[PDB]
């Protein structure tokens, strides 16, 4: 299986996990632009965002 | 301008907003090298795990 923890990891790995998190349709590039890590770096900052948005929202949705 | 849906801001204003949703007191510059990317692009995936994890573990105790 995989290592016990994620230690220093390559940039292909945790550029496929974040949009794995995000359900993606096999993206990515080998570019290396300032673009290219505009687009990863802002596209990771939303879906921290969409996570507490709907967590803070359901909290007291559910509790009727 | 628009009073919603931010996009194609600078590096140092979505590193400075990934930081401070991680609990640091704001930002500074987003960097650019190999070394930057392989940082903050794993701890804000780090950051998407952690609150999903979180939404989780909350669903299953208040479906009851």
């Amino acid at each position: 299986g995989p290592g016990s923890y994620d230690a220093a990891l390559p940039i292909d790995e945790l550029s496929a996990l974040l949009r794995q998190e995000m359900g993606d349709d096999g993206g990515g590039s080998g570019g290396g632009s300032m673009q290219d890590i505009q687009q990863l770096l802002a596209k990771s900052l939303t879906e921290i965002k969409r996570l507490k948005a709907a967590n803070q929202a359901l909290e007291q949705a559910r509790r009727e």
